[PDB]
């Protein structure tokens, strides 16, 4: 998939699954389209659905919040699977932490930022970016060997983000999303990227907030992480429907 492995695996648990009707999942976030791609790719491929979806009930609703999987779901959707095996949370546990994921290439800066100012962004040099970024007062942050601002809020995240799956789909950019800045700052040095975007992580409250106004994030907004990672599942992909 598009997202790098993380450098330390937490432990694994036997949870189990439960199936879960798909029109009863309710997304956050948009779609990678590499990342939709490769997953049913390799669903279709494998014959085996072996990673449960996390999900959480939405407050005051009969849906379930996707707190993590919408490939999985929009694939099996496509696919025309009617169930996933899921995992359903207590979303406001301490035992929920939420993070972000930071986009990131490979390829050249100048014509990533030529194709983000076509679509209408900013893309201004600026030493504090980085900060500026992580205190969600722009955008995003483009950091390597420069340092850009884009400001903005949601709308100018889906742009970027927008640019990033077409440059990904035309083969201009290899596009991974780090759940680490520190490892893609490593990464960098190595020569394996040569530029991530940085971004403030959402809150669940925000999260939930944004879902129950029909609203979705751009792609990869949360990085939610629970106490365990769970184990393989072995799920027959004709068991879906
Ligand atoms: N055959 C498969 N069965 C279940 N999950 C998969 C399979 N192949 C890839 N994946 C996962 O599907 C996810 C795609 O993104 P998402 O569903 O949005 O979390 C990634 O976590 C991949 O590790
Ligand atoms: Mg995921």
């Amino acid at each position: 998939g598009v997202e790098k492995v993380p450098k330390y695996d937490i432990p694994t648990k036997k949870v189990d699954y439960v199936f879960i009707e798909l029109d009863k999942m309710k997304p956050h976030a948009q779609l990678v389209q590499k990342e939709l791609e490769a997953f049913i790719e390799s669903v279709t491929g494998s014959g085996i659905f072996w990673k449960p979806m996390l999900l959480a009930k939405v407050p005051g609703e009969d849906m379930y919040l996707i707190v993590d999987g919408h490939h999985r779901w929009a694939g099996l959707q496509k696919l025309g699977a009617k169930r996933a095996p899921s995992v359903i949370l207590d979303y406001f546990s301490d035992d929920v932490k939420v993070y972000t994921w930071y986009p990131a290439f490979k390829g050249d800066l100048n014509e990533v930022v030529e194709r983000l100012k076509k679509e209408g962004l900013e893309v201004i040099e600026d030493p504090e970016a980085e900060e500026k970024a992580e205190r969600g007062e722009i955008a995003f942050a483009l950091v390597g060997e420069k340092s850009f601002a884009i400001p903005g809020g949601l709308e100018e995240q889906k742009k970027v983000s927008k640019v990033l799956d077409e440059m990904s789909v035309e083969g201009k950019i290899e596009l991974i999303y780090y759940g680490l800045k520190e490892d893609a700052r490593e990464d960098m040095a190595k020569g394996e990227i040569d530029y991530v975007f940085i971004r403030k992580a959402p809150t669940k409250e925000e999260v939930m907030e944004l879902v129950k106004r029909g609203e979705v994030y751009s792609p990869k907004t949360t990085r939610h992480v629970l106490p365990f990672n769970p184990d393989k599942i072995d799920v027959k992909l004709e068991e879906l429907f």
